[PDB]
DNA sequence: TCAGTCAGCTAGTGCTGAC
DNA sequence: GCGTCAGCACTAGCTGACTGA
């Protein structure tokens, strides 16, 4: 059929006879001298539909003038699949205001003159890029030898302006329906992208989704201004890239130690399960069942010193019912089983072939409070213990520099509440976490070890964020045999909140007024459906900690290009960088300066510090 | 063949890991 | 009522298919 073969030469299949094929354009010449396919069926929307196609034999040099002397532009990238490591970019879209969208067919392109102009347009810092869900596209671009410096992703602006009311969607169609008075009609049910040949309607949608971003940017730049939400948007937009680089690299694991520890812990687990079942009075029990094990404990007459019966096996509550043989074995088995199933029996299933490294997937804003989250193998969940963390190593002749913010929260709260005592203490360079570990224990500061500091962390942050005295005493008597009276905990809670008056003022003033709008130091807003004192207290401080970490990522990413270094992980408040063995001192100094000058921006009165340790293995702090 | 007696999904829980 | 999130494993219940009626 000649009808379906209308526009084959441009690598287009005329599936639908709903198209038509050149017009004079008054472009600007390099000396500042003045010098597209369409669909037959029009759309009621005012969004752009026209577009060009740039092919190997369908290139003209003067196309580059369209991007020349520009300010903002839309960009979208459609890919064959979702695995960046084993997928190739299919299409690039560029949408200039009052211009048709421009398409580079990457499969149907073999020369490099076509691409250099787009390269230069991406490079320039002064050109702001509009990309929906920028993380995906930036991942692909950095993988395929592209370098971006500026982004303005409309998902970020939408979610920040949405004030975290509904957690779902925020796709292009939902946002376009919400803010703009347009309906994109995303009826494309993921058509065949692997095939090089593409139908016309699919490309019309591909150009439409890119073109709709420009009006969205125009309107959101006004909407963000009246809300005073520009700072957080800028920080997030500039921090999109370092997440992508960190996820592109990943962290290496030595398979020999992984397999050795797997076999050893498997043998330990089997002997432990044997001992556990033998200690229990029935052999058919499936141990992992919380309800079956609850019934088993009940029929074994396991009881507390008090008149209570086993209602749950939660570790926090389980730690009280000790001094029975079976429960020590139960807890040891639970620990080993968690370590095995969560990590060791699943980590080998995640080590990518031909790379021998793990790769994760960071969630930019899925968290309520703005922290990162990992949906793929969670590198934020790998255990603390050294013997399990050593398996992570740098590449050959490389060494890690591990920097962690020293007491990042309780520095945020100090500014947000502008308390004098906390800020003076942190000028004096004293450790609040160590002091917490010492006051509720022996008074010897030098005797406080890592575990005691770790327990101090939870109690201190909880009492800052609204924990009442009954639950605090439950926690304290659980994790350390204090056996403290209720009056002792009441006195401690009051002493803390009075010796730091600003925090008590903050609690009183946020409780007295049932405000439903809360802001972070980056003006990141939220609206709660119903008041909850704990979340209300939490959100500003944690949001500011997230903002400080994101700005630190931005500054460190900018500064690290000198030494060819690369970032591999960020978890929640620390950064790991792999740098060559010759530039260790430069890497350490750069990392400390970057973290310092990121923290000193939002916090203008407390001097943040960092614990930096040059490590051969990520486990070996 | 309808009516009464049976495997797969499927959201709900409990638990633990990090910060 | 201290917060954010992700992961592993059960097991009621709904819905669906087989043995009489
Ligand atoms: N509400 C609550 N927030 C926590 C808890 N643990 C950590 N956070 C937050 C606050 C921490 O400052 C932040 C970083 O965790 P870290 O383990 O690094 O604590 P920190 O940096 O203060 O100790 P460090 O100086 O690095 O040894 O995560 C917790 O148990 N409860
Ligand atoms: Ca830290």
């Amino acid at each position: 059929d000649e009808i379906t073969k209308k526009y084959i030469k441009d690598n287009i299949i005329n599936v639908d006879d709903n198209i038509i094929k050149k017009d004079i354009f008054k472009l600007k010449n390099e000396n500042n001298e003045i010098t597209y396919f369409e669909s037959k069926k029009k759309f009621d929307d005012d969004i752009e539909s026209r577009f060009f196609i740039i092919n190997d034999n369908n290139y003209n040099e003067n196309i580059n003038l369209i991007y020349k002397d520009i300010k903002y532009c839309g960009l979208n990238i459609q890919t064959t699949g979702l695995e960046v490591f084993d997928e190739n970019i299919r299409l690039i879209q560029i949408a200039v205001e009052n211009y048709p969208v421009i398409i580079y067919d990457m499969f149907n392109i073999n020369k490099k003159d076509i691409l250099d102009g787009l390269r230069k347009v991406l490079e320039n810092k002064n050109i702001i890029k509009i990309i929906q869900n920028g993380k995906f596209d930036a991942k692909f671009l950095l993988h395929n030898n592209f370098k971006i410096e500026n982004i303005f992703d409309t998902y970020i602006a939408s979610k920040l302006l949405d004030k975290n009311k509904n957690m779902y969607g925020f796709k292009l169609n939902n946002i376009v329906e919400k803010y703009l008075n347009v309906i994109l009609d995303k009826q494309q049910q993921n058509s065949v992208w692997n095939n090089s040949l593409l139908n016309n309607n699919q490309l019309f949608y591909a150009a439409r989704d890119s073109s709709c971003l420009l009006k969205l940017y125009k309107k959101l730049k006004e909407e963000i201004k009246k809300e005073n939400l520009h700072i957080v948007n800028d920080i997030e937009n500039k921090c999109i890239l370092p997440i992508c680089d960190m996820e592109l690299n990943g962290i290496k694991v030595d398979l020999e130690n992984l397999q050795k520890s797997t076999n050893e812990i498997l043998n330990e687990l089997n002997i432990e399960k044997d001992n556990l079942k033998k200690k229990l009075k029935d052999e058919n029990i499936n141990v992992n069942s919380q309800q079956q094990v609850l019934k088993a404990l009940q029929k074994n007459n396991v009881r507390d010193i008090s008149n209570k019966l086993i209602e749950n096996t939660s570790d926090s509550n389980l730690k009280n019912f000790l001094n029975h043989e079976e429960i020590i074995s139960l807890r040891n088995y639970r620990r080993l089983y968690k370590l095995y199933s969560a990590f060791y029996l699943k980590l080998p299933l995640h080590i990518n072939t031909k790379t021998n490294k793990i790769h994760t997937t960071f969630n930019q804003l899925k968290t309520f409070s703005g922290r990162f989250s990992s949906e793929k193998p969670n590198l934020q969940q790998i255990p603390r213990q050294k013997n399990i963390r050593e398996i992570f190593i740098p590449n050959d002749n490389n060494i890690f520099i591990i920097a962690d913010f020293k007491q990042i929260e309780l520095k945020i709260a100090a500014e947000i509440t502008n308390d004098e005592i906390m800020l003076k203490a942190y000028n004096n360079n004293i450790d609040l976490h160590t002091l917490t570990a010492s006051i509720i224990t022996k008074k010897n500061i030098p005797d406080i070890n890592k575990e005691d500091r770790h327990i101090a962390k939870a109690i201190n942050f909880g009492l800052i964020y609204g924990m009442n005295y009954v639950n605090l005493k439950n926690y304290a008597n659980t994790y350390y045999g204090l056996n403290m009276s209720l009056d002792q905990c009441l006195y401690f809670y009051n002493s803390f909140f009075e010796h730091y008056k600003g925090i008590y003022k903050w609690h009183n003033q946020v409780k007295q007024k049932r405000a439903l709008q809360y802001s972070t130091l980056s003006n990141r807003k939220v609206i709660f459906p119903y008041f909850s004192f704990t979340k209300a207290l939490n959100y500003p401080v944690q949001g500011t900690c997230a903002d400080i970490l994101k700005l630190a990522l931005v500054d460190l990413y900018d500064n690290l290009k000198d030494i060819n270094g690369k970032i591999i992980l960020c978890v929640h408040d620390e950064i790991i960088i792999e740098v060559n063995k010759k530039f260790q001192e430069e890497a350490l100094k750069i990392l400390v300066q970057s973290m310092e000058n990121s923290a000193s921006y939002f916090l203008k009165k407390v001097k943040c510090e960092v614990s930096v340790k040059i490590a051969e293995n990520w486990g070996s702090k």
